[PDB]
């Protein structure tokens, strides 16, 4: 398959990104808590629906959440001021929670399941996305770095698989502040440093110019 792309919703953070994440690779957004990187997750969740005269693949949804962070009614603001209706794009955005490390992991064999289902239609998988991604793994693995390593690459190495085999944009988050990181090292195709700047304004830059931009009803925006 050709590189499809989703737009963010910000002009600028499209640029810096080449027109948007690209499928057949995940993008990994990091910074602190309040960073915005939930912000941008809910926005690419409705972009994602759009056709790609407005950026982008009239795709369906698959949203693993760690944190009980995703809000439906910011699902259906964002919808509603970028021209969809609400309804039907919540309709496809299929949700899970994961209630630890263990069944984050099973839950991205479930996808693949979903994903085949409808792989031939014309609503297909075109965004799965893992908010946080590294949350359940960091508390359950304390004092077992060298453990915990092992169960994220094979956990990155499903999120790959998928991304490549399917043609789907694999969106991940993580939260990175003081003293911490290892990021996600060089697994993701694309890490993308997320912080707050004067006034609001949110500051992307990529790791391996800088975009800006703000929260809005329409999810981001220039
Ligand atoms: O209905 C489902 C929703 C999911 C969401 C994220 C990951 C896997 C899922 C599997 C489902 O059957």
């Amino acid at each position: 398959a050709t590189i499809g792309r989703i737009s963010t919703g910000s002009k600028s953070l499209d640029k810096l990104l080449g027109g948007g994440i690209e499928t057949q690779a995940i993008t990994e957004v990091f910074g602190e808590f309040g960073s915005g990187k939930t912000q941008l997750a809910h926005t690419l969740a409705v972009m994602v629906q759009l056709p790609p005269e407005e950026g982008g693949l009239n795709g369906s949804v698959m949203w693993i959440d760690t944190e009980n962070t995703f809000r439906p009614e910011r699902i259906r603001e964002i919808a509603q001021n970028r021209g969809l209706d609400p309804d039907e794009v919540l309709k496809h955005i299929a949700y899970a929670r994961a209630f630890n490390s263990n069944h984050q992991m099973l839950l991205v064999q479930q996808a693949e399941d979903m994903i085949k289902e409808l792989l031939n239609t014309d609503r297909p998988v075109k965004l799965l996305i893992v908010d946080s991604l590294t949350s359940h793994f960091r508390s359950e693995y304390i004092g077992a770095l060298a453990e915990r390593q092992q169960k994220l690459a094979k956990h990155l190495a499903d999120l790959h698989r998928l991304a490549n085999l399917y043609d789907i944009a694999v969106f991940v988050t993580n939260q990175v502040q003081a003293n911490g990181g290892h990021i996600l090292a060089h697994s993701a195709t694309l890490r993308v440093y997320l912080r707050k700047g004067k006034g609001g304004k949110r500051i992307a830059r990529l790791i391996d110019g800088e975009a800006v931009f703000s929260i809005t009803e329409k999810g981001i925006e220039d």
